[PDB]
RNA sequence: UGAAACUGUCCUUAGUGCAGAUCUUGGUGGUAGUAGCAAAUACUAAGAAGAGGAAAAAAACAUCUUAGAACUGAAGAGGAGA
């Protein structure tokens, strides 16, 4: 579970959904040690759902 | 270094000697890798093409398709004329 409210606290509104992708990319780099991170289209559609 | 013209002496002649004219023309510095590349709400994911996202996150990647999210809001960022 990624508590993204912690990362997106008081962040500029026009950069909240784009930044959520940047955080999930970074959490995948630090855990699997790979720089080739591919998002499933279902996850991206959920990040932008609101 | 340069490869085809030139020099010394006596007279004659002058478009004859530059540091200045906010001089003329051309070239070039410091400033300085500095000031800046901040109006027009906004982009994201997958795929394709391409030399052109690599990597100890180098956090950003132009074009086209699809999906999401959006703006002009019909006296329009629409469709046409002088």
């Amino acid at each position: 579970t990624i508590h993204m409210h912690a990362y997106l606290h008081k962040e500029s509104f026009k950069k909240r959904a784009p930044k959520a992708i940047k955080i999930i990319r970074f959490l995948a780099i630090k855990t699997m040690k790979t720089h080739v991170v591919k998002f499933d289209m279902g996850l991206n559609q959920f990040i932008w759902s609101q």
